[PDB]
């Protein structure tokens, strides 16, 4: 990092969450490189259940570790929207699989509490970088599938890698309000 032109740190340091390594999209779908670095974050997963109907579940389970259900006695509460996982199929649809990572503040991040929930593990080390595209409409699952899609053929003209099979959604909010919702998809760059 920086070569050899670096000064006395690392004692205080300061970590963006998000890195823009570059910029400029589309009338039709605009992107952002982004690069997220953090230390440990809470993975749930979900069976048998699709993309909402799994973050039914395991909101409860993930809540509960950031709320007050860690076997500590700690005050996390919780921070932005949460993201999960998506694997879109060769026919466009899901098969059942999503995966909640949450993002766990600096203050925890150097040493999270202890999991109560079976469920709800946490994955140390390991960052990921994905791009982030706005625009005004509806996604629930299936129309997701077609966003992730529009961002994959966008990067087409560029060095932006991805999965291949896997990538992230940010929404939370429910589709009922219009012009107060945004939906967002984030896919792995590998």
């Amino acid at each position: 990092m920086l070569g050899m032109i670096r000064n006395s740190l690392f004692g205080s340091v300061e970590t963006w969450p998000w890195q823009v390594l570059s910029t400029g999209g589309k009338e039709d779908v605009s992107y952002e490189e982004r690069a997220c670095e953090g230390g440990k974050f809470a993975t749930v997963e979900v069976t048998d259940k699709p993309v909402d109907e799994a973050l039914r579940e395991a909101m409860p389970k993930i809540m509960k570790y950031v709320g007050g259900t860690n076997d500590k006695g700690v005050g996390m509460g919780m921070t932005v929207p949460v993201s999960f996982a998506v694997f879109p199929n060769e026919d466009g649809s899901l098969q059942k699989k999503l995966k909640v990572w949450f993002r766990i503040p600096n203050q925890f991040q150097g040493s999270p509490p202890a999991p109560s929930d079976e469920s709800v593990k946490i994955e140390e080390r390991e960052g990921i970088t994905v791009y982030s595209t706005q625009f005004g409409g509806y996604a629930k699952e299936a129309d997701y599938v077609a966003h992730a899609t529009q961002l994959r053929t966008t990067l087409e003209g560029t060095p932006a890698t991805y999965q291949g099979d896997v990538y992230y959604c940010a929404g939370y909010d429910p589709p009922m309000k219009p012009y107060g919702r945004r939906n967002e998809v984030w896919l792995v760059k590998a």
